[PDB]
Order: C-alpha cells, then sequence, then structure tokens
C-alpha cells in the first residue's frame, strides 16, 4: 500500500524501466484512436506512476541519453542533407524560414495578448513545438539573468509541468494534421504523389547485380579438354574470369577429366558462357576465391588494373559491378576503395600493388563515436551575450551538428568505419523516451495542482501556437506559391522538428520514395533546431 | 592553468566521454608490450585526468550501464549454455568448484597471515579476482553490519582505490599466463588442439545450401514448347518446383516462344535441371517470388504441407534447407515451429494463411521485452536473505546475466518474439564495463597518491598472488593428476574467474571453426563464478570485520 512508495523511491532503474515496458505497450494499443505514439504512452504513464512517491531527477543520465538521440539523428539524416542541398533548390528554406517567421510573430502575439509569464512562455513553447532541448537552455538563461531568488526558482520549477501538459497535445496532433487532413484538402494520396515525384526526378534508388563467382564443373564429355587458362580468358568475352582449376593461380594450368572452373562475373555473362560451351555446375567447397575491398594507394596505377584481368583478379566497383574498361584509364588525385574477387592469394597480391584494406563494414571504432561525443558536449558550451542574452549552441544542437559534420566526412575518406545500421535506430528509439519518463516523473506531484491552478487558459494557448503556423504555411506555400505538392509535408516537419512524423510517414509511402522524402525533409532539420532552440531564450528576455 | 579544472568538474559528459576515447587509443597501442588493454588504458587514463580536480561519482549511471554489459553477456553465452551442459560432463562445474574453494582458502590464508581489515581484503579480493559487482554488495553491507560510524566511512572510502590498484594487475596478468604461458607448458597449439577436439565432438558448424528462385528463360527453340506446369513439375524430381511464368499462379498456362520459367529449389537440382532440357539465365526484374518465415498454427497439418509442392510454393527449414519427405509427415505434437516458404507472392501468403502467421522479421527489437527484462532483474537483484547476520542478496549484475540467460533460452522454442541484432550486444558490452570503470577511476583519483604513499607494497603483492596461484593450483590438480582434455582447463579458470578479455582474445585467436567449441567449454563456468564471487564479499567482510 505505502511501501510501494519506498519500494520505488529505493530502486530507481526498476521505476524508469517499467516506465518503459507500459509505455510502449500503450503506445501500440490501437482501440480506434489513432494509436497513441510511444513517446505520449511513456509519459502518461510516468505522470500516472509519480503520484505514489517523490522522485528527484537526475541531469546526466538524461543529457547522456538526449545526446545519444541527437548524434543518431544527425548520423542518419547526414548523406541525404548534402543531395538534397545539390538537387533540390532553396524552396526547403525558404519555406523553413516562413514557418519559423510565422511562429514567433503568432507566439509573440498570443502571449503579449493573454499577459503569460515567461515561465509559462518558454514551457508552451517548448511543450507545443516539441523542442525538448529548450529546457536546458532556458533554465540556464534563466539562471544567467539577473531577479529575484524567488522569481528564480518558481520560474525553474513551472517550466517542466507547462511542457508535459503540452506536449501531449504538440506530438498526437500536428502529425494527424499533416498526414491525413492536409492530404485530404489537397485531394492527393501519398504513395501515388511520391512516386510520381520520385520518378519525375532522379531519386529512385537503381538496384545494381553483384558479381561473384561460381564453380562450376567441367563436364566429363570432349569441349575443349587440356588447354591452358590464358586462350580461354582471352575466348571469353569482356567482364568473366577464370579463378584456376581447384586453388591454384597458376596461368599455364592443364584441364583433366574432373575439376572445376570457377568463374567470376556477372550473372548473365555466365548464362550466356554456360549455354556456350556447356558446362556443369556444383555447390563447390573451398575456402579460397574470397572478395575483398581495398582502397588504393599507388596514385591510380594504370597497369595494374589493366592487367588485372590477365592475373586473373576481377575489378568492380565498391558496390559490387563489373567496371567499364574506361574506367582504368583513370578514377575519380589518388583513388578510392574497389572490389577484387578472384583467388585467395592473387587478390591479396594485387592489392599489395595497390593500397589497403577497407573498412570492415561491421565493426566500429569506438574511439571515434566517444570522441564525437565529447567534443559536442565541449562545443555546446561555447556562446555569446547579445542585449545581455547569453545565448548558447546548447548541447543537442551541437551533437547534432557533429553527427551531420561526421557523416559527411565519410565516403570521401573511406577509412575509418560503416557504424551498423540497427544501432541508430535503438539509440533514436530509447534515448528520447528515457529522456520523457525521468522529466515526466519529477515533474508529477504537483502537476494536479498545477492543473486545478493553471488551467484551461494554458492549453488552448499550447494547440493554437503548435497549430497555426503549419496552417499559415501551408496555405501561403499552396494557393500563393504554389510549390509541389509533397514537398509541403516534407517541410514542416523538419522546421517544427517532429520525428514521429517523419518515421510514420516514411512507413506510409514506402522504399521507392523514402530517400526522397528523406532529402526533401532533411535540409530543414538543422536551421528549425538551431532557430527553435534560440528562441526560448530570447522569448524569456522579452517577457520577463 | 586552473580553469581547466572548473571546466572539467562543470561538463561532466566532455570529461567521462573524452576519458573513453584515449582510454581505447592506448589499449590498441602496441610497443611490444603485448598492448594493454582496453579498459586498462581506460583506468590509467582516468587516474591521470582525475588528478586536475574532484569529481564526484554517479551511481545510476554506473549501474544501468553495467546493468546492460551483464544483460549482453548473459544473452550471448545462453544458446551455447544448453548445449554445452547437455554434451559436456560434470567436468567443469568440478573444475569450477575447485578453483572457487581454492581461491578461497588462499584469500582467508593470505588475509589472516598479513593481518590485513576487512575494506582492504574486500577491494583486493574485487581488484584481483576481477568481479566488478563485489562493490555494491560490500558497501551494502558495511552499511548494514553494526559497527562505528568512523569505521564505516574509511571502510566505504578506502574500497576503490586498492580496487583501481589490483585491476590493473589482475587483466594485465592472467590474462598473458592462460593464453601463452599455459599453452608453452602444456606443449600444444590453441588453434591445432581446439580443431582437433572440434573435429572428434560434434560442434564443428554445418553450413547448409540456401534454396532460393533463379528466374529462367526459356530458350527460342523446340522443346516441351506450349505446356502446362503441372506436367513439367511432374517430370521434374524433388526439390524442384515452377513458380509460374511471368507473376500468375496459373497451373494450366501456357508456354510462349518468350518467358521466363522462375525456377525454385537448390542449386546442384537446377544445374542438373539446365543441362538437361537447356534453358537460358538471365537476371530478371519482378518484386514477386518473396520468400517468408511463417510459424504454423493449424496442428501440425500434413495434407497442405503434401500438396505445397503441386500448389507450387516450396516449403524448407527455417535455415532455408529442402525438407525432406518423411518431415511432411510429422513435423513438430503441438501447433509451432516457423517454416519457410518461397514460390509466388499471393500463393505463398494463402499458403501461410491455411498455416499460421508471420514470424519474426529477425531485425525489429520489441523494445518492450527488453526494458522489462532490465527492471526484471533491478527488482530481482533486491531479494536477499541473512544468513548468521550477513544480509546476503544476489546483487545486481548477477541477476541481470541470470535474466538474460533464462531470456536467451527461452527463445527459438516458441519463435514469436524477436532476434535481437548481433551488432548491439557487442557495443552494449563494451562501453558498458568501461565507462563505469572511467567513473570509479574519476571518483578515485584525488586520494590514490596518498594511499599509495600510505598503504604501498602490502597490498599490490598480496592481490597478485590472490590473483595467480589458484589458477596454477587448478591448473596442476586438473592436468596432472586428473589429467583432463588441453583445451577444456583454458576453458574453464576463464568463466570462473570471470574473465571476458580473455574470453573475446582466445576466441579471436582460435577462431570461427572451434569458436562454439571455446564457447560451450566456456559457457557453464560464467553463471557459477559470478554468484559464488560475488556472494565471497560480504561474507570476508563479516570474517574479518
Ligand atoms: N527533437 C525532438 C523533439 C522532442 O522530442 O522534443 C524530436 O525530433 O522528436
Ligand atoms: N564480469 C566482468 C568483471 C569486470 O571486468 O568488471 C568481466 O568478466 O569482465
Amino acid at each position: 500500500m505505502n511501501a510501494i512508495g519506498n519500494f520505488l523511491v529505493g530502486t530507481p532503474v526498476f521505476t524508469i524501466f517499467i516506465c518503459l515496458a507500459l509505455g510502449y505497450l500503450l503506445g501500440k494499443l490501437k482501440i480506434g484512436s489513432f494509436t497513441l505514439g510511444a513517446t505520449v504512452g511513456v509519459l502518461i504513464v510516468a505522470l500516472l506512476i509519480g503520484q505514489l512517491g517523490v522522485f528527484p531527477r537526475d541531469t546526466l543520465l538524461g543529457d547522456i541519453f538526449f545526446d545519444f538521440f541527437m548524434f543518431a539523428i544527425g548520423y542518419r539524416v547526414g548523406p541525404s542533407f548534402i543531395s538534397s542541398m545539390k538537387k533540390f533548390g532553396a524552396k526547403i528554406v525558404y519555406a523553413t524560414l516562413i514557418f519559423l517567421v510565422s511562429a514567433f510573430i503568432v507566439a509573440y502575439a498570443c502571449f503579449k495578448m493573454f499577459h503569460i509569464g515567461p515561465g509559462i512562455a518558454a514551457g508552451i513553447i517548448a511543450g507545443g513545438l516539441t523542442q525538448s532541448a529548450v529546457i536546458g537552455s532556458s533554465l540556464e538563461t534563466i539562471s544567467k539573468l539577473p531577479i529575484s531568488d524567488h522569481l528564480k526558482t518558481l520560474y525553474s520549477n513551472q517550466i517542466p509541468i507547462v511542457y508535459t501538459l503540452t506536449y501531449v497535445f504538440g506530438t498526437i496532433g500536428v502529425l494527424i494534421f499533416l498526414r491525413d487532413i492536409m492530404p485530404k484538402l489537397m485531394h492527393i494520396d501519398l504513395k501515388k504523389q511520391a512516386v510520381k515525384t520520385a520518378k519525375e526526378l532522379d531519386m529512385i534508388p537503381v538496384p545494381v547485380i553483384v558479381a561473384s563467382t561460381h564453380f562450376y564443373t567441367i563436364n566429363d564429355g570432349s569441349s575443349l579438354i587440356g588447354q591452358t587458362l590464358g586462350t580461354v580468358n582471352t575466348k571469353f568475352a569482356k567482364g568473366l574470369v577464370a579463378a584456376g582449376l581447384n586453388d591454384s593461380a597458376d596461368m599455364a594450368s592443364v584441364i583433366n577429366a574432373g575439376d572445376v572452373l570457377a568463374i567470376s562475373g556477372g550473372i548473365d555473362e555466365i548464362g550466356r558462357a554456360v549455354q556456350e560451351f556447356n558446362l556443369l555446375e556444383v555447390t563447390g567447397k573451398t575456402k579460397a576465391y574470397v572478395s575483398k575491398q581495398v582502397v588504393l594507394k599507388k596514385n591510380f596505377s594504370a597497369d595494374v588494373l589493366k592487367n588485372a584481368q590477365d592475373k586473373g583478379v576481377l575489378v568492380a566497383t565498391l558496390a559490387g559491378d563489373v567496371m567499364d574498361p574506361a574506367q582504368f584509364s583513370t578514377l575519380h588525385k589518388p583513388a578510392e576503395s574497389v572490389t577484387l574477387v578472384g583467388q585467395k592469394d592473387a587478390v591479396s597480391e594485387v592489392q599489395s600493388q595497390l593500397g589497403r584494406l577497407r573498412a570492415a563494414e561491421n565493426i566500429i571504432n569506438y574511439s571515434w563515436f566517444a570522441l564525437g561525443i565529447a567534443l559536442s558536449a565541449a562545443l555546446g558550451i561555447v556562446g555569446t551575450k547579445v542585449s545581455g542574452v547569453p545565448i548558447a549552441l546548447g548541447g543537442g544542437t551541437a551533437s547534432l551538428i557533429v553527427g551531420l559534420v561526421q557523416s559527411i566526412y565519410r565516403d570521401k575518406h573511406a577509412h575509418m568505419d560503416t557504424i551498423p545500421d540497427s544501432l541508430l535506430e535503438f539509440f533514436q528509439s530509447i534515448g528520447l523516451n528515457l529522456f520523457i519518463a525521468t522529466v515526466g516523473l519529477s515533474a508529477a506531484k504537483t502537476f494536479i495542482s498545477a492543473i486545478q491552478s493553471m488551467g484551461i487558459s494554458v492549453l488552448l494557448i499550447g494547440a493554437v501556437i503548435s497549430i497555426l503556423p503549419h496552417i499559415i504555411t501551408f496555405v501561403i506555400c499552396y494557393y500563393l506559391m504554389k510549390m509541389e505538392p509533397i514537398s509541403i509535408i516534407g517541410a514542416q516537419t523538419g522546421a517544427d522538428t517532429l520525428s514521429a512524423a517523419l518515421n510514420d510517414v516514411s512507413e506510409r509511402v514506402g522504399s521507392d520514395a523514402s530517400p526522397f522524402f528523406a532529402a526533401a525533409v532533411a535540409p530543414a532539420y538543422a536551421i528549425g533546431n538551431i532557430f527553435l532552440t534560440l528562441m526560448g531564450p530570447i522569448f524569456i528576455v522579452l517577457l520577463s
């Protein structure tokens, strides 16, 4: 009855990580309410369970996990940002700026009209524009600005409760407004329109064949038996290479009654080469003929690539596609990693002539990741004072920038790693929920009193500030400027900085147009994050 | 100069995560010193950087990350534990018990002889026998036991420093002793001996072909043109199934001049089927013919599996191997087990609907399960009992390891939850322990120089002897008297001692072929060692108090 409170206060790990299971269950619960969402479910469960005791909030854990989340988001968005900036015009930047200006004006007007205190204003902003990074900067600015200590403590205490109150709407709505209402008003279907636009533009992924080795076995009949590999290779068209007899790299050899040929190349070419000059196919069993990806070191050597086919090694791109002869004339001063296949040690000989091996594709140099996080934390402290306002970049924004720059600084020097794609997902699906659960648990004891005292006056203001700017930008961009349909959704979801909408829309659209949607949304994210984070302290200073 | 201290104190994230990069760099550094190790490098860098200020230690972060590490280790070791218990005899348990008894006796004798205080004893145990979950239980027992408050605080303060002092040896040595010295003394080569033993036993992995679909194209000549698929399939031997013409499941059809056949099955069978009745090969381009893995729901239906081949869908195991006809008779009696279906786009779904629903996506993790596991482990930790006035509790890390083991074992028998990625446990168990160690080293750095000046050589040598001698004793007793197999000696004494760095290094050296065998040889000892070595701290505190 009452000892449960003591137990919960005494086992913080149990409390936090039981706030994370029921939350996900509730979020996945579907009762015709268009689901709820994992974050909202976690918040609700944390609020409900916080009533059984008093749990203080730990800053370091939340900061670390939020930093992980921001870094993962930045790394995921990195590669598409450059492509979108290259192809898409400045329309995305224009839409983001329009949205931010509209939100600023609307928030200022509403707060001035309703005579809202600076703390309530900051909380409503952070909980309506769904930007959790505000809280830290707002608290720092409150501490810095000179006012009475009672006011300082009151403002510091009043933020999280209104933040929690407004977040529920800021996430449950807006998502529906720009996922169903906007398509209904625009009389288009997400799938069809996105596919059409992607086909019109050059963004649809192009599947590529992967060249490999097939261990054929020679027939026991009579067809060019007892012959060297060099003449056979010369007879073969381009894109086919022999790989010895059993495991040997000797180029003279002697074909006997029974032995594998171990052809290498594409698929259609080997199909033709087996239809003509018939040969049997077998699974084969040998550890040789391993493939590798190797960077170059000898200043785009030409003759080595020219004679690799004679040597018995096939050269292909990183994706594993037979390269064109012209590619051998020049690559890209120095060159990049290429894929070699044939033989066991001949491939290594060609590699030694060329540069060293490439990233294993599944090993992560933890030094790089840890240094990135630490450098982001350090960069956060950098800041400047404008009109007595100590504005700083913050932590989450710095981590996002570091992720973007680090991702862009890859595949140009493919010598570090390829972080697994099954880790960023966990990071960006766990860190934010953990931070939200911590905040909700902390700001739960006084939630009922806060809602009783400050009631309807707050929720409606939060809803209007969350919704109206989206409608304004939608009308201005659709009826006046008349941009393409899907790009409107692509923006207004990065400027608003909400990831649930991003994930849901990507899943609905599908793989075909998923890269296109990612490109349409990437450029807005960084600008929105920076400006929306800076918009908190400015409001505090103005309304103080 | 001095503002750096203020900056470091004011940016804990920067401090901790700069203690994690230079540490890994140092660990990878090789100057002929047999490397150093990531954990030791992190500890050294943390000790060096802690001198510039005063940083208190946060318990919750360390507890969470250590729990993640323990859970990952348990999940990784789960599947092999049952297999080793099934095949390997109780020799592993006997060796672990011998090691634990020897370590207990040696530690007790040394401490009694040298008149060492309970706090120093607990710290030396923890920094020797490398179990790091001791500290929490030891602190809890110190708080519980009734003594003067000054003694309580002194004992609480004195643990981490000696722990850090002894951990360096406990990790750098022992590893070398049982990775190079023991093979040299036993006159065997790790690779050759492990391969020989694995070949003798039934543990070497067996590669399995993966059946799939090939989109052949019919020749424009004259060979059985204009024929139905049913007669073609009946003519074809077992293991080959047609998949329509372009995307259709109609079984009457009409073969025209140009259209793909879309055969499905193994590789050798299709090779034979293309040498006889020659057909061209093309890459093809279609989204149909997708493969799926589906659990069963209709109580091991027989006729459906019998007629699936006629329907045009090939049934295979989870690994993707054509099943034997006899397998269709019984299967496995309850409605369970998932099988792989390949042919066609919607016919596969029809067969699935006749059978049970789909299986785990193999790349999506129900975070609810993981979070509930962690929370349940934390709760289970609190459970404990008092023996002779000693409140012994299972602790947190041990509970997490047990939960990981049980959860892993409770999978593939009900393959309806997930298959956690294998690129996440590695990160967990390579980051959590190092983060915890960095935090502890940063906290216990200000007074390290004074502690070494006051309590000096008397501690390091005792730690080294307690870390080394039990291994030698068990080695001799098991090799010269009992005469067990060579590699199993290394397999034990590294789980009872709980030395994950040695585990990983030996696995890498041995290679993939005998890696499962080594994992089996080491798994059963880990749990017993963890539990008993964790309980051995409070007992020592009570005895020597
Ligand atoms: N930046 C966060 C916003 C928040 O969680 O407050 C997001 O994208 O979801
Ligand atoms: N159980 C841990 C002990 C430690 O190193 O802290 C291990 O095997 O590594």
